[PDB]
């Protein structure tokens, strides 16, 4: 007769549970603990890197442009038969007694060349001292001077050749590279001797490819400016090497101080040293890097030419404290040195707040414990350290915040059990069915709960009695409707009344005193049945009623994917191209010349 | 007699609480609010970088190979006494009237060299014009031409010398670098003048190291191809510089347009400008970068030679809109220019959706507000920007999703209080003990709760009466068992009955009407006691019963650690090595020659 | 009379709800599902990169220093008129019959130069064979030998010139670059022929710029050491190219094996191949990189000179398995080759655990499915791959852990509904007011809930009756206080008693049997009212009572912002500077010489 309007649901008959099946709620579980926070040491650090810069210094070249042209005289013209150009090494004595001394040069070259002592007279006249004037102007140039301007050629009248001599002096830039046993000039000439060669200290062990009299060292030299004529106010030690083609002078200075194989790279006001995994971590918050190192300091003794390290190390460390923690913190021992992957040498100065000044004694002892010739190689890319630093910092948070939640969760559950405990006491069925993940019947046998599964009844095989007032015992009116049903389609018809959430209770025992304005709704099928004044009215669907929710919401979204495409500022080729001249490309073209423009096989007779 | 089988637990006696101790549940707390979302401006952007590429252009060299050999004649052989090679600067007039004009050269050189006007006749014959033929073949070469192939040497019959002259013309590649006041050829020769030198416009202020008649500028030049003989269809302005060793010609073109000190680097269809921390952010989603900048635009006026910037800037910006937002969006003003860390110049075109077209007026005003000679230096690494971009994007999510949860949590708690409120009303003890984190006794004094701590009773000092049926008042049967106990080992024996979770209630007041099939379980010690038909049966352990849980699970795992090792494609050395010839290495070896193979000290007599 | 002491709150009158308004709790929602985990293939991989290294090999130069000086004799001095230096190509026959054969050279040069067969006699004496002695010492040098030490100059007695001849032999280093059709020496001389030129195999198709008799190839050559005199134990194929200035010999070896255009870069013991988005992913956990590729293998056939690839590919792959999975896993087919963005060629060997050995047949078929002249260009930066790898790994976790929580949340809610269901049954008002987010009145009409909003009553317009014992029916004593009030300020005074949380119930129906020690607290205003023995005592504030909480706590903090500043080890300039000599800088200075020190315009007569 009155069948379910909404069929998108199920019905259940839950017969009383015997001691057949009984379960117990799990007890509160043990909660995880926030990890003991990492301990960080404050400290200052300076980071050094393989020094790739060459040694630089000033030098002065003295030499002579010795030219000899030969000329054939045509009836109405002239033709060079030859033009011989050479370089004469102005000698020690002329550089001291003539040039430096008075600012003049002789007009004559006299040197060895191919094992013979040749000699050139300017214009082939008697020797004549000539004042040196600055070279002509030119953008981007060291200083320079010369005596002669033009070239002297023989007249038709006449020594069938013409000789020219131009005394030249330049303040070239010198550059040398490790091992620094030879150096180079601005002109492109090598000089096969150490820039630190000399007679003072152990400097005489330095390298040299030349005989002893080539080299000479004036001890107490006041050079005078060739433009201002001024005299040096302080003396130096002037070195003078005389090669076959020139005499080169610079100021000798002690080696060790002058150079270094590592380069101070960065200053980190707040470098943090963490201890983990049998290694150290040096996170520079500002620089966004984290260096990894053994727990053993590095022997600066093992370093080849590293005087500058501790020099700068202290300077920066002394200078930094004086500004940042001049009175904020206190040093904990002496600077220390560690070598990180990437070949970065970290000098570290462990700090300590005035707050925990009590801990000084202990700390100190654990720092001095770390205290125990070759070159260090440095990678070009610091990327891995910034990755490390980055990844670590994020991982840290993620884990931290997440951990905290895992706990907040656990605890929450433990407590909520105090709520399910009493709740099952109320509707053992509701609670039970929501614990076994299925519809069951259950009752309380003391402190445990007995259960028994329910049987699904067809949605078609359920019918609602039309009234709710008992004819037999008037003055009484049930509170829950009555129904009929069959577990099978062709099956018999069973009596019983309705219960919460489509439970077809067999025994019709629920009744209340009859009343007026007694209208109710009942969970019937996929919707509700509407009874008014203890008598049926009509059916509905859940859609007809305004919903409210018991769930706090949460809109979690995924961090979506992202592709990192190859991206580069300057490609390799751009860089190569960034050089105005290319030796290789040119050489290749230069040496092709006679192949493209001549004939290198034919033999004439 | 009947003692606890499972001893891994505790018992408690909770005596009624007086007004001595009373507490109140905390009220719902104030929840945090989702931060006002960041506002992003849509826009197009082009990124420029310090231009490191040299200026390139085509040039043509004209010069002459002037050779003079001298030969001694042996009885049965011949030996060169000398071989003098030089370069003659074909002069302006010959390049215009002979070469370019007819495709021929003279067989004679006539130039200044060492302040004398020498002259060479090919084979020392009368002057003779000679057609230029292409140079021989060679892989990877500019074009070239010449008149002569072989070298003329004197016979034993005879001017005791032989003269050769080969007119050479090459279409070399020229390259110049900022400040562009001088340039270089493909052969390796410098030319100390600006490629933009000339007589037109302000070009005459350009640089030059040569006298005025060296340089000449034909205004209206139709060059003819030396291979195809074709004549140029359009005239140019042919420059011609005549150096001591050659005459070099190229086409003068105005400077400013021709060059630039910044290089268009990338085009970003969707560049996003965010405003934060007194700076801007330019995230290129595609390129995975984020640039940081002041909120003030950059003066392109301040830029040295940046004509190309706005040139390309517009081009790309006009071209991009036309494709992407041709009708999707609308421009919001004129392109703007900002300078980011790393020295990347960002030209930006703020966009706007047709949707919010109403906001045009306001936006425009806030963009025009930003509108207000030196070179910009660019880092080689864009890594920090990709790190920035990366880190920012992840941080964003993390914070966002996490924030949302913190709230969902708060709210959840607030509501659940409506559940604890009523629950304590049920089992004030259970709820109380789970709020003070310890076992206590409590009752409800109106709206507050009175409490009093419980006393722990030894697990050994507890005993269960064997029956549950009162002899005095048969027909009645308690619902909770009875027990005995002592707070001390040597202590007296106290009477009382059992309660939920090992509570030893002193007063034995819980009783129910006697029934059949009345079996129950009771929380006794580390397990349960089993009573059947109001009479003891046996004890158990919680292990014997199937557990169900009231906790929703969560399997949170840590993001584990990871080490980023130094990783590099090409090391520094590999790069250096990538050059076929090494000037330094060679020079070093070349200049050693006379040290290894001769004797540079001995003087013969 | 007795008004609220604490006014920081509100009062409400909740009149019974009719069927006017009725709502329903939302049903449990459908929960999201953990995504099907990504399937990863185990495998070994080797990564190759554009080979930028030049080809290297050893070579030997044989040539002669032919010098001719001319000397004028002064009365008391001597002057070089000229010094002509040249290089003579020791010929094939002399290198085989004299030098290599006996370790001696002739004292005479005889070669073509400028199309004439000149000849030099050492000191102009009869020919004389001379043993070659090692060159002098010099740090960092290939081997070398020579016959002569000094230079022979003419005496005043006399052929008015002096001739010198020094036979030179050096074991130079050779270098060639793709296309490898020409190579270079350590001295700086080009040799325009392929290092792989010869007569064997197809080698004769190799390049050459020289006539056929220049080149000669001895098939079966036992070179003898010029220092140890030892003879080679095994013969080679000695090549000998005779250029105009020297004869250069090396050992011919087949091309293809000798070179390669890609360079084995890294070995990845555990490379993981993921399949996604129509592409592959190759995450190297160790190297912290992830490569992206099409799902189609790459044709090694398409590779120009890649013999070495598969050579090394197998070697590493065979060598690795043998160590790691020698018996742990099993190979799944033949090595495969893919090309990733960045131009990295990935050779991959899919693996498989002995565990799932059953799946072999299927897998194999899906791998062989992927199996199907130009050079590959490689970026210099691997950063994007490490970013990819990094970002992906973090994203993975975040999403994963978060997803899990979203679920744990959903479920939690669904269940808790079983708790709100029964709770509303208890205090329909409390529960209702905490579901509509506002204070309302509600009752249960069967399975739905009827509601009706409450009316706010002024905090000023509320008053508490002083007693709680009814005079009319003594022996009885209400459980809840009584009050008076007005909805308006000037309004009438309404009777009614107090309820939970400031609800002003109109009907005074709550009463209990009178008792002693009957003290209670009541939620009155911003605090409590204290009644003792059914008679008023005093008021309080919530501050006076010790609070306990029903909320599990959670301290979520934000991951804070961080700025990644431009950071670089060596700048671009530092790198450029890292070269001891700079061809460009020098050339620029060299070619300026005659501008600064002479006069290149004046013509003398
Ligand atoms: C921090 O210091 C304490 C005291 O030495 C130590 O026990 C603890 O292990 C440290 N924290 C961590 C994360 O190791
Ligand atoms: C640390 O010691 C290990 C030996 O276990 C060595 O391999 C490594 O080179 C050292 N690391 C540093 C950076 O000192
Ligand atoms: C969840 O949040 C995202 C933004 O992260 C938003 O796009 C989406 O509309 C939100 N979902 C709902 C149903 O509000
Ligand atoms: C977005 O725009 C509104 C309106 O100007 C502004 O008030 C708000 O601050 C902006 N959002 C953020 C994150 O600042
Ligand atoms: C922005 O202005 C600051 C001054 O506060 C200056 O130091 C910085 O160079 C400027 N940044 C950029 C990228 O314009
Ligand atoms: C938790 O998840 C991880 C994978 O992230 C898994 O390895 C582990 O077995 C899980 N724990 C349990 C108990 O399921
Ligand atoms: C893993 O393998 C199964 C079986 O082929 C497949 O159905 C599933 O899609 C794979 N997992 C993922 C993430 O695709
Ligand atoms: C893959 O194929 C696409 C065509 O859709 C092509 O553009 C790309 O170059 C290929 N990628 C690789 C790395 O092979
Ligand atoms: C929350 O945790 C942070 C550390 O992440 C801490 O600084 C802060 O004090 C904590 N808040 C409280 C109230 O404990
Ligand atoms: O004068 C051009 C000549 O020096 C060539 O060898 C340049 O490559
Ligand atoms: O002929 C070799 C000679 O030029 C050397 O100086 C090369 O280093
Ligand atoms: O002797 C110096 C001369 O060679 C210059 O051209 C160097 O730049």
């Amino acid at each position: 007769d009155i069948k379910a309007e909404n069929t998108d649901a199920n019905f259940y008959v839950c017969p009383p549970p015997t001691g057949a099946t009984v379960v117990q709620f799990e007890q509160p579980r043990r909660c995880p603990t926030r990890p003991e926070g990492q301990n960080y040491t404050e400290g200052i650090a300076v980071v050094f890197k393989e020094n790739i810069a060459p040694y630089k210094f000033k030098a002065t070249m003295y030499y002579k442009d010795v030219t000899v042209s030969q000329v054939w005289f045509g009836h109405r013209y002239s033709q060079f038969m030859g033009i011989f150009e050479d370089r004469a090494p102005v000698p020690f004595e002329e550089v001291i007694d003539k040039i430096n001394a008075k600012g003049v040069c002789r007009s004559t070259a006299k040197y060895v060349r191919n094992n013979l002592e040749t000699t050139a007279f300017h214009r082939d006249d008697h020797e004549t001292d000539m004042e040196l004037k600055p070279a002509n102007a030119a953008t981007r140039t060291s200083r320079g001077w010369h005596t002669t301007d033009l070239k002297y050629n023989p007249s038709r009248v006449e020594h069938r050749y013409g000789t020219t001599v131009n005394c030249i002096v330049e303040e070239v830039d010198a550059r040398s590279v490790y091992p620094y046993d030879e150096f180079v000039l601005a002109t492109g000439d090598f000089v096969y001797m150490s820039p630190f060669y000399g007679y003072r200290e152990g400097s005489h062990t330095e390298h040299t490819s030349y005989a002893a009299d080539r080299f000479k060292q004036v001890d107490g030299f006041y050079a005078r400016d060739l433009t201002t004529k001024a005299r040096a106010t302080a003396p130096t030690t002037r070195n003078l090497l005389t090669t076959p083609k020139f005499t080169v002078a610079w100021d000798w200075v002690p080696k060790r101080p002058s150079v270094c194989t590592m380069t101070k790279w960065q200053e980190v006001d707040e470098m943090l040293r963490s201890e983990y995994g049998g290694s150290f971590r040096f996170s520079s918050d500002a620089i966004s890097t984290t260096f990894t190192t053994n727990l053993t300091e590095y022997p600066l003794s093992r370093v080849d030419l590293g005087d500058c390290i501790g020099k700068d190390a202290r300077d920066a460390m002394d200078r930094i404290f004086a500004r940042r923690y001049n009175a904020t913190h206190i040093k904990v021992g002496q600077p220390q040195y560690y070598l990180a992957n990437g070949g970065f040498l970290i000098a570290y100065q462990p700090l300590l707040s005035n707050t925990l000044a009590e801990l000084y004694v202990r700390e100190h002892l654990r720092e001095q414990s770390r205290k125990p010739v070759e070159r260090i190689k440095t990678t070009s890319s610091i990327e891995f350290a910034r990755l490390q630093f980055t990844y670590n910092h994020i991982q840290r948070h993620v884990n931290d915040m997440l951990g905290r939640v895992a706990i907040a969760w656990c605890e929450l559950q433990n407590h909520e059990l105090t709520l399910w405990n009493e709740a099952r006491k109320l509707n053992p069925n509701a609670i039970a069915s929501v614990t076994v993940g299925r519809r069951v019947s259950a009752r309380m046998l003391g402190d445990v709960m007995a259960v028994s599964t329910c049987v699904p009844v067809a949605a078609d095989n359920v019918i609602v009695q039309n009234s709710m007032r008992i004819s037999s015992r008037p003055g009484a009116c049930y509170s829950r409707p009555l129904v009929s049903f069959r577990y099978e389609d062709q099956g018999p018809l069973v009596e019983g009344q309705l219960g919460e959430n489509n439970e077809l209770r067999l025994t019709r025992d629920a009744i209340e005193p009859c009343t007026v304005g007694h209208r109710r709704y009942f969970t019937f099928g996929g919707g509700y049945v509407y009874f008014e004044e203890y008598a049926y009215s009509h059916q509905l669907s859940r859609a007809d009623i305004t919903t409210v929710s018991t769930f706090i919401d949460l809109n979690i979204t995924m961090l979506e994917d992202h592709e990192f495409v190859p991206l580069e500022v300057y490609t390799r080729h751009e860089i190569k191209d960034s050089g105005l001249l290319d030796y290789t490309e040119v050489q290749r073209r230069n040496q092709l010349h006679d192949l493209r423009f001549a004939d290198i096989d034919t033999v004439i007779h």
